[PDB]
């Protein structure tokens, strides 16, 4: 796949397990849009 | 300080440096409210 | 389409136009996952 | 108070009552930081 350079990844400490699940959903949610954003124009 | 048990901390990989700054603001923003939430009733 | 009952919609005032675009992305991002979550099991 | 011009406010429709409470917390959380950000330097 060789891949382009993916956006630099950063780690983040999140207090509260509940908050982590919430942040994960927002994280995965943005990643999902990004996968479709990677769709060619048209 | 001995401290109570703080909420279990979790790490999260965030793609995109811009997204990290954004997630950090939400993270710090929630932590700030939590510091005031730790305020005694009354 | 008759539709099932969609989740009750709520309006929210967001200060700062920049914040609005940011909140909109998170909003649309969650809605996108929801559209795929509406996918039948399997 | 006369006030400066506050950031232009924008309304946003949020599906799911649960999501609304979540978005409200992030909204209030950012507003709280903004109130302290309005603190003079020093």
């Amino acid at each position: 796949k060789k891949k382009p350079l993916d956006g630099e990844y950063f780690t983040l400490q999140i207090r509260g397990r509940e908050r982590f699940e919430m942040f994960r959903e927002l994280n995965e949610a943005l990643e999902l849009k990004d996968a479709q954003a990677g769709k060619e124009p048209g």
